[PDB]
């Protein structure tokens, strides 16, 4: 059975549902596949790990000793078995180590969604599994003509917003997809006319895109420690392609990555220079903007389908004493995002 989908779409489907890629991500995080196989992942186990990780975070920040931290750290390694043989696991005694485990759980959530999609549903050998797996995304995916104005605008956005501090690689756009998740347009209606709507980047491991397409971008679950995210539990975006592209976690051994373009209803922005692990926005605020030292040239903004595209070259923002080299944007209501495009990127590493 041969699928009728365009070849770029078929290859995309194979990328996101690649089971061996899910295993490789788990191994990359040091998880013990024998004790925690991909098929044994569950959301409740992940949430329990989140909760334990919160206790470690509270102990770490409140200034505890390694003896007091030891029991809390060991508890986390019980819920998520790691591959350390018969040696004691590394102690989670500092905020950086705890942060790494927060990031691991974030990725396990999307992997569990992807595998759950593959192992659910029906099996029909008369259909092409590419077609079967495509239908599980509840997302309409179309290839954008390379000569369309959409493509030129998107390519210029990629070409102009690569940061100098991310010059270990440059980006080649292979395929541009126009994506429409079922029900997302309806969910976006209260914000579709809001001011300060921008087209922003969101990169992520390829293993997270089956979950992102079928369920959309989500906020971290209630069990996740809010102190594990620089601006709290929201959905994070960038206006520099390279800043988002770094979160694809590509390498010489895997140079193909995926990145999202989404219309984000920012509205009135809460502008911050340093970490603020907030639960809600102040009254009247719709989003947070981490103020970067560098910003795309404001005068170079253009309009695509009524949405501002900040594709200008990077220049100084005039903001002093900030923790961020480049901007980032956070919304705390999943309804404020309307995904528009998905790009397949080739990373040419210059190292
Ligand atoms: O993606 C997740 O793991 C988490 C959990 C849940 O999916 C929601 N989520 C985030 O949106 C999230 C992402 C980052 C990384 C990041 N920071 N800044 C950027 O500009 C940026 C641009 C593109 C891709 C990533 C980034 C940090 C904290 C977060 F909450």
């Amino acid at each position: 059975p041969k699928s009728k989908l365009p070849k770029p779409v078929q290859d995309l489907i194979k990328m996101i549902f690649d089971v061996e890629s899910m295993k490789k991500a788990m191994v990359e995080y040091e998880i013990d596949l024998q004790k925690m196989p991909l098929g044994k992942l569950s959301k409740r186990q992940i949430q329990a790990a989140y909760s334990i990780l919160s206790e470690v975070q509270q102990a770490v920040s409140q200034g505890s000793s390694d003896s007091q931290i030891l029991d809390l750290s060991n508890r986390f390694y019980t819920l998520i078995p790691h591959d350390f043989g018969m040696k004691k696991p590394p102690l989670l005694n500092n905020a950086d180590s705890v942060q790494a485990k927060v990031e691991m759980l974030d990725n396990l959530l999307d992997i569990e969604v992807a595998y759950s999609l593959l192992r659910g549903g029906s099996d029909d050998s008369s259909k092409d599994p590419i077609d079967v797996n495509y239908e599980k995304l509840k997302t309409d995916i179309k290839v954008v003509d390379r000569d369309s104005e959409e493509a030129e605008i998107i390519r210029k956005y990629v070409k102009n917003t690569h940061a100098t501090t991310h010059n270990a690689y440059d980006l080649e756009v292979i395929d541009i997809f126009k994506i429409e998740r079922e029900g997302e347009c309806q969910r976006y209606k209260p914000f579709k006319q809001l001011h300060n709507r921008r087209l922003l980047w969101h990169g992520s491991r390829t293993t997270n895109f089956a979950g992102i397409l079928s369920q959309g971008l989500r906020i971290a679950p209630p069990e996740a420690p809010v102190t594990g995210y620089m601006f709290g539990k929201g959905i994070y975006f960038a206006d520099m392609v390279s800043k988002s592209a770094n979160y694809c976690h590509t390498s010489q051994g895997d140079p193909i990555g995926l990145i999202l373009l989404g219309e984000v209803a920012l509205g009135n922005m809460y502008e911050l220079k340093h970490a603020s692990h907030i639960s809600k926005l102040p009254k009247g605020k719709h989003s947070v903007k981490g103020l970067g030292k560098t910003t795309p040239d404001p005068s170079a903004n253009i309009s695509l389908d009524g949405v501002d595209v900040p594709l200008g070259t990077g220049i100084s923002s005039g903001v002093n004493d900030t923790s961020l080299l480049y901007n980032e944007y956070i919304v705390y209501d999943i309804a404020q995002v309307n995904l528009k495009y998905l790009l397949k990127l080739k990373f040419n590493f210059k190292t």
